């Protein structure tokens, strides 16, 4: 069918729901509480939360026992990311009982170790590539980690299961989605692919979910949420 699956963001720094420009550390807009964010997508029909640990990501601590308390009162599908990069990280993010969890800045770092994990753990793993061009960036979105398609043909003969493919220009600036760079991505792999950020209106959603016949499955939206540019149930009704 012509479904696309909706993803509402949950983004953690210093306690607090939060959204970034280009994923730019210092450019937090803060929107209270997380757990409470999470509770009022999932009351609105959310069918799944992404849910981002910022500070692991960025390596400034983290926010290990409130990502498990918000991922404990979700009902519903939760994929897990930020800052999981060794087996310790990997087995408290796996505890929460999310549907997955995203890899980052391991898929560039410690590739062999990715590739393990994979076969360990199979649909459980989704990557996340965040792309400037056609370049990969890593640890935060502070430095760079190899080439799109270098990257992408290796997790694909892997074995890797999914990808979160997010254009770092695009991210939060609500300039729209990068539609060329979903189904460039889309022509290079035959999984899963989920278009994350720059989404800004319902118009945006719809766009997306035209590319669902070229292998896109998912949308994660983050701040035209939180800035109230459509209700999450109008998100769900438009994507249908
Ligand atoms: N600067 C940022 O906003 C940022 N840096 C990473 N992330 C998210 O965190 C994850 C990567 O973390 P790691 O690089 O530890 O795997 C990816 O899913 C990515 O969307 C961000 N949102």
């Amino acid at each position: 069918m012509s479904k696309l699956e909706l993803l509402p963001a949950v983004d953690v720094r210093d306690g607090q729901a939060v959204r970034l420009v280009h994923g730019e550390s210092g450019t937090e807009t803060s929107y209270g509480s997380p757990l409470e964010a999470a509770l009022a997508w999932q009351r609105s029909g959310a069918e799944w939360l992404h849910l981002v640990d910022l500070d692991a990501a960025f390596g400034t601590g983290d926010n290990r026992a409130l990502i498990a308390e918000v991922a404990q009162a979700m009902d519903i599908k939760v994929e897990l990311s930020g800052g999981i990069r060794d087996d310790d990280t990997l087995a408290a993010a796996l505890a929460t009982g999310c549907t997955r969890v995203n890899l980052g800045t391991a898929a560039l770092e410690t590739p062999e170790w990715v590739a393990k994990v994979i076969a360990e753990h199979g649909d459980k793993i989704a990557v996340g590539l965040d792309v400037r061009g056609t370049t990969l960036r890593g640890r935060g979105w502070t430095r760079d980690g190899g080439d799109l398609y270098e990257t992408l043909d290796r997790l694909n003969k892997e074995g890797c299961a999914r990808y979160v493919v997010t254009d770092i220009a695009k991210d939060g600036t609500l300039q729209g989605p990068n539609l060329e760079l979903l189904k460039n991505v889309c022509a290079a792999t035959d999984r899963p692919v989920v278009a994350s950020g720059g989404v800004s209106s319902l118009d945006d959603l719809r766009a997306i979910a035209g590319l669902v016949p070229a292998g896109v499955e998912g949308a994660i939206v983050g701040k035209a949420l939180y800035a109230k540019a459509f209700t999450l149930e109008e998100a769900l009704e438009a994507t249908s």
